[PDB]
């Protein structure tokens, strides 16, 4: 399933709003929630929120 799943950031993604999650190429986020579409919900040391699935590496491909 999806519980505390580590995901490595693919590309730099600037979070615009409060519930958006900023991503840095090279870093890793903790994925908890993953929807049926491109909006996933994970925590990046400091804040939690929504990030695009196309911008994260679950583990490989």
């Amino acid at each position: 399933g999806s519980l505390n799943m580590p995901a490595y950031v693919k590309f730099n993604y600037m979070a615009e709003r409060e519930d958006e999650l900023s991503l840095i190429k090279g870093t890793k986020v903790i994925v908890m929630e993953k929807c049926s579409d491109g909006w996933w919900r994970g925590s990046y040391n400091g804040q939690v929120g929504w990030f695009p699935s196309n911008y994260v590496t679950e583990e490989g491909d």
